[PDB]
C-alpha cells in the first residue's frame, strides 16, 4: 500500500446506502403494538464471546476449525467459558426495551447442543431478564446447506429478530419477520465481519459494543 | 476548545441513525410504476446558487438579509445569475433517471416572482431534458396571488419531492407526497445547515455535490 | 454497483494515516517565531471560484478544456467574476492568524496573467488583509512541465505555501518551505479531487468551507 | 436527543485535528536506526485482557472497583486468565516489525505483581516473539520497591513505547522517549475511552483490533 495513500473530502463524507436505526426509533415504531415473540442471536449479538472461542481454538485446533465441531469444545464453551463473554450495550438496550413491551424474548443460537448449559441462566442474570419474558436458550446448532434457525422463529412465533450474520437476518426473511442487524466488533475472532445492510435490512447504529 | 482534543473509537464508528438511500434504491422503489409527476426544489438541491446569493448581499444588502427581499436583486438571480449556479451531480443522476421513466418533472421554488425569468432554461439545458418531460419552473409562496409549494405539489398531483430544507420536506408529507432529502453543501452560503433526516424521511447518499 | 452494498464498523471506524492539523495547531506551532513571507493559492484555497471556471467552460469551451487557454476567458475571469466566488472559512481564519503574525501574505495563482486585474482588491476586501500584510497576487500561470510557482516562493522567501494541489504542496518542497494542504470541496468543477496527504503533508481539518 | 436527529454534511466530513500514521509510517521513520529497545503497554495495547478484568469485577466486586485491589483477582489475572485475552492485530504487526529490525521487545505493565506470572509467556507465545527479542514483563507502579513506567522506561533505554492510556504517553515524554497512541476498543471494560491524541502524540489507524 502507499505511505501515504492521502485522502478527499468527497471521501470523507461518503455515505453507504444503509437504514440506520436506533433503539429508540424502533420502541417508537412498534407504540401500541401487544405483546409478541421476539428473538435474539447470541454471539456478537449480545455477547462479546470471542474469548471462550478464542481459548477453544487454541485449546483444541489451533491451526483449524475442527474445535467448532468437537463436542469436548462445546461443553466447555456453554458450561463456564460465558464468564469471559462481555455483554454489548445495544443487547442491554434492546432486552430493557422488548422488556418494557411485555415481549416474549428468545435467544437462538448456532452453538451446538450440548448435555446441560448454563448459558440462558448467565444471559437472564447479565441482562435482568424476569422469569415471565425469559426462555431457555434454543440451540439450533450449525448444518452447512441449512439455515438451522429459520424452524425456530417459526415455531415461537417470533416477529423480530436481531443478529450480526447474514443467516439471522435471512431467518427472519424466511419466516416474514422483521430481521435486525447488529454490529459484529472488529475485535472479533470471527472474521470476516459481515457485510451489515446487504439485504437491505435495519441496522441498529453503534452496535458494536 | 483543547489544542489537541484527540478522539476515541466509539466517536470515530458512531452513525446517526438516517435513513439513507441511493439514487438506484429509489429507482428500484418504482420498478413497474406508470409514468408521474415528480419535483425538484431548486437551491442547493439541483444547482448550488450560493454564488449568486453571495455577490447579491455584497451588492444588495452587505451587513443584512434585506437584499431577499429586493426586487433588484431578484430581476438579477432569475435573468442570468444562475449561469454562475454549479449543477449537482446527484440532480443529474436523478433527472436522467425520471426522464428515462417518461416521468413529468417539476420545479418549485421559494425564490422572489420576477418579469421575466431565465431559470426554466438554464435548468432544461444544464440537465437534457426532453422538452415533453420539462415545465416552467413555478415560483411557490404566501405573497397575495400565490400558492404554497404544498398546494401546487397537490396541483400538478407531484408523487415525490426532492429538497434540502425543512420546508421542502414538510410541503411533500403534507399532500402526503414521498419528501426526499439532499444534502446541502457544507460551502453553501445558506447557513446553518439543516438537520438532513430530521423527520425520519429519506436522505439520498453523498448529495452535497 | 450492488444495490445494498452494506458495510462493517472496520470500514466505519478506519482512518488514513494522515497528518491532520488545526488552525490553532498552526499558530502554535509558530508561536514565537518573528514576521515571515507566507503564501497562498487561490482557487479552492482561498476561494470557491468553480461559479466563473464553470461559466468560462460553458461561454467559452463546453466540449473541451480549451477555456483555460483562452486570453478572452482570463481577462473576464480576472476582472469580475470572482464577485461570484465564495470566500472560504480556513482562508479567513489563515489570513487573520498570519496578520495577528506580522506576517507578509503573498497570493501565487496558476491563473494567466492579463492586463488588469481586480483579484487583489477583491482578496483584499473579502479577507479585511491591511495595505502592509497585503501583496499584489502574483499570477505564475500554468505550463505543463513546471512548477510556475516554485521560483515565486523562492523570490519571495515564502516559508509556508498552502494549497489545494500537488503542485502547491510539491512548490512549497521544492523550496524547503513548509507545505499544508487545504480539501478541495466535492463540488469544486475542478476534478479528480487531489489526494491530501499525500506527500506526507499536514492537512487542515474541515479546510473544504 | 430527538427521535430523528438527523445530520448535515459538515458534520459527517468532520476531522479530529490528529497526527494519524500507519505501521509502515513508523518502519519507515526508522530506516537505518540500529537496533534498539521498544516497549509495549499490555492491557487494551496488545491484548483485548478485558474478558479476565469483567469476570473479575463480577467474581470479585460486582458494585466497584475493589477487584482491582484483591490479590486473590491478580493471582487469577496473571496467571491464566490472559487465555481469554484476544491479540490485537496492530500489535501482531508492531511486534513483528520490530522483531524483524532486531530490537530488544519490553513489556511495562501497571497489572499489580504476583507470586507468580505466566502474562510472559503467553505475550512471546501469541506474537512468536524469538526468545533473543523477548524479556520478561515488567510490573511497574508506586508501591513500595517498585519503579514507575517512566523509571523503567529510562533504565532499560526504551526509545518507543505504545499505550493506549494517557499514562503511557507521559511515561515515554517524561524521559524524552516517543511515545505512540493505540486506540482503545469501544467494547473494552475499561471506561471511560481515553482521547487518543490529547497530546499531540502519533496515534495508530485502525488500532482498535
Ligand atoms: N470467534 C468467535 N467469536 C464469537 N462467536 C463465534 C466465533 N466463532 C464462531 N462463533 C459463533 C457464531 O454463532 C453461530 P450462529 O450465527 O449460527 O449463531
Ligand atoms: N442565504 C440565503 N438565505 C435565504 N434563502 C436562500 C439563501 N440562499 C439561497 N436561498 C434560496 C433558498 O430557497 C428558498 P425555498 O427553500 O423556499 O425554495
Ligand atoms: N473548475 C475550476 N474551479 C476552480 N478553480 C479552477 C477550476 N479549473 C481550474 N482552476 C484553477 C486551478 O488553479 C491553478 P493553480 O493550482 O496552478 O493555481
Ligand atoms: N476496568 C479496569 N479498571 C482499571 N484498570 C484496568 C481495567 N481493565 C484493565 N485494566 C488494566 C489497565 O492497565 C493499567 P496500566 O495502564 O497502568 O498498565
Ligand atoms: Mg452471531
Ligand atoms: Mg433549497
Ligand atoms: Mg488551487
Ligand atoms: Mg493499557
Amino acid at each position: 500500500s502507499p505511505l501515504n495513500p492521502g485522502t478527499n473530502v468527497a471521501r470523507l463524507a461518503e455515505q453507504a446506502p444503509i437504514h440506520w436505526v436506533s433503539v429508540a426509533q424502533i420502541e417508537n415504531s412498534l407504540a401500541g403494538r401487544p405483546p409478541m415473540a421476539v428473538g435474539f442471536d447470541i454471539d456478537d449479538t449480545v455477547l462479546f464471546s470471542s474469548p471462550g472461542f478464542w481459548r477453544g481454538k487454541k485449546t483444541f485446533s489451533p491451526e483449524s476449525e475442527d474445535y467448532l465441531k468437537n463436542p469436548v469444545f462445546w461443553e466447555k464453551m456453554n458450561n463456564g467459558w460465558d464468564e469471559f463473554s462481555i455483554p454489548k450495550e445495544v443487547a442491554r438496550q434492546l432486552i430493557d426495551m422488548h422488556v418494557r413491551r411485555g415481549d416474549a424474548i428468545f435467544f437462538v443460537t448456532g452453538r451446538s447442543p450440548t448435555k446441560t448449559e448454563t448459558v440462558s441462566k448467565t444471559l437472564a442474570d447479565n441482562f435482568h431478564i424476569p422469569a415471565t419474558n425469559m426462555n431457555p436458550v434454543i440451540f439450533a446448532g450449525d448444518k452447512p446447506g441449512q439455515n438451522t434457525k429459520s424452524q425456530w422463529l417459526q415455531d415461537k412465533n417470533i416477529r423480530i429478530f436481531y443478529g450480526d450474520s447474514d443467516n439471522d437476518i435471512t431467518a427472519a426473511r424466511d419466516v416474514g419477520a422483521r430481521g435486525i442487524r447488529i454490529l459484529r466488533a472488529s475485535n472479533s475472532t470471527y472474521k470476516p465481519l459481515p457485510q451489515a445492510g446487504a439485504f437491505g435490512e435495519e441496522v441498529i447504529v453503534n452496535s458494536e459494543y
